[PDB]
């Protein structure tokens, strides 16, 4: 089809069910919503993420450290469950019966590319600088006052699981949002648990699957 | 529809009919043009905005504090004229009778996102830091050689007016030129009118209206 | 036509037959590859690229000068073979008899704008602080570990060559390829030839030829 969307997630960001990987072996979870839209083998799309203290661990300094964590996007966890990796619940593509195929990074490009995550999967968090390839976009995210929060990136990367059965390839988005020096540590354990962050619809692009 | 366009402006960049907002209380007249295409509910376009000395404001240095301005798009402004900020003379759409709707900035997706824009129809600036959500663009701006522009940034907000009478998002643009510390005041009283600064067009993608 | 696409190069990123111009008026042989596609005026696409150090003059150093080159995409060279100063074998529109001129930059976001290239062609580089205007995306490529590269800039530029024999503009693409202080030199005369790097295909967004 000529325009194809895929969407995931809550648009109503109230649905804490979202699988986060952090750094140093964590794990918490958010609300998230994304949006895709595939043209001529190029797809745009945009991420939405929030969470509150409580969901998070409480280890290290926010401050210092930033807010770090990755979910990955997986078009083709219909035929491949085991790439569900964030633990979503299950797509509405459209038109109906526009294969998936579609919103996976495209094969041609991922190959050498790709970064190969951890096989344990509670726990596939890469920082950035071990990524194989990447794209940055820089935002601004919000939240609680005392938190505050100057700015973020968003990296994006094709990403395949040792655990797949299939060949179609993921999308990882690793997030970094930083304070200002001033902030209250989001990760403190006597942080009151409704510190939250909230980013915007973050946009990206990148080539997947064509004739 | 599939895709659906819109733009405003003067794509001659010829009319300086445009209202920018300035820092500390100060406007400025631009030539400007910009076009959206939305697809998926996925909004990408560019902005491509054009001033001269003459019209702009003989306070501060614009080598040390930057050349800083904001535009508004404002899509829904054919049934609420009073969104119309940077008072574009008209808009157009197609296809014809596609509604204005879909270049709004998602709804769902600026709740707690957005900012809301000084309440006063002819001073609304905001600066980057008290902008509650963007997403940041670098490019290369050009203009006359004794400026020496070296550099700009556009950060790409969902916004509204308390004076608004719908519920439809408007598109915050803001805008920092920077230039080498060898150039001249843009901001200098005795600075030549005829000392010019032409964007070229940006690209931004954000999320829009959707079923 | 609602969607149209464009693409050159090799996919498979075997064939070395793409020129890049280089810095002091050098040249080298790279593999790429580059889709476009045009909605509502609006141009998306990627483009991917890998070299290896065989193919590349033994001047400088990397990790101190970074890897720059750039590359030519240039839609019209169909109507002007003159204009093709990449070399590509040639290009595929979809649908078939869709225009190639949808592809250019757009001609009045371009007068003024656009960057006027060196006419001796095979050397027409033109360093970043050069351009006339431009847009920048952040990333990073992979390769040879020990080159220990960190990350990496485009610049996406609407250009004309003077040897060109129609008015349609086109893409320049400027690279610039960073590596920690302890990766080695690719540049070096001693260096192996099979040190390469390879991008992922880094997305861009422009204005091109509308009604
Ligand atoms: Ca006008």
């Amino acid at each position: 089809p000529e325009v194809a969307t895929y969407h995931c997630g809550d648009n109503l960001l109230e649905s804490y069910d979202i699988f986060a990987s952090l750094p140093n072996t964590n794990a918490a979870k958010v609300a998230a919503y994304c949006r895709l839209a595939a043209a001529g083998g190029v797809v745009s799309g945009t991420i939405q993420v929030t969470s509150y203290a409580g969901r998070w661990p409480k280890v290290g300094n926010s401050v210092t450290d930033g807010i770090k964590f990755a979910i990955v996007v997986s078009p083709p966890m219909d035929k491949d469950p085991r790439s569900n990796l964030s633990q979503w619940l299950g797509a509405t593509v459209f038109p109906a019966g526009a294969t998936t195929a579609l919103f996976s990074p495209n094969p041609y490009g991922s190959l050498n590319t790709i970064t190969t995550l951890p096989s344990i999967a509670s726990d596939w968090y890469v920082p950035e600088s071990n990524l194989v390839t990447y794209t940055k976009i820089h935002f601004k995210p919000t939240g609680s006052q005392q938190l505050q929060l100057a700015s973020g990136e968003l990296v994006v990367a094709a990403a395949k699981s040792p655990v797949q059965t299939t060949k179609y390839e993921l999308i990882y988005l690793g997030f970094t949002l930083k304070q200002n020096s001033s902030g209250t540590n989001f990760f403190d354990p006597n942080a009151s648990s409704d510190l939250s962050f909230l980013t915007p619809p973050i946009p990206f692009t990148y080539l997947g699957y064509y004739q």
